[PDB]
């Protein structure tokens, strides 16, 4: 013990050299899944937008997505 | 006289007298007639967009618009 003792820090310090690895490699694999598009429609298209979308009865912003699922899922 | 001289725009020197009816009330009109509204696209909605926007010939802002105007002239 006059070594400390605690020279092994806990045995070489266990506390995860394995878990260096820490390979869970978070990687936000889920961030790229999202992306950001600023558009500009025209003013007609702002006041039509709010009547569909309250007649869906969704948000601006999957109203959005809708239209692109039918053009993404039609166009191609 | 020199005091009239002084106010020699008496009458007003139509300044702007006659302008003064402001047909400037004549808004921009374009005023707001342009709006954002920034969406979210999934990473393969993403990759769907570039590949077949590049196929079209379509910037991808313009292709937004387009299935934008789409669903909101064959839904409504």
């Amino acid at each position: 013990m006059s070594l400390e003792k605690a020279h092994t820090s806990v045995k070489k310090m266990t506390f995860g050299e394995n878990r260096d690895l820490e390979r869970v490699v978070t990687a936000p694999v889920s961030s790229g899944k999202i992306k950001r598009v600023n558009v500009n429609f025209d003013e007609e298209k702002h006041t039509r937008f709010k009547a569909a979308c309250a007649r869906k009865g969704t948000s601006i912003t999957d109203v959005v997505n809708q239209l692109v699922d039918n053009w993404l899922k039609e166009n191609e």
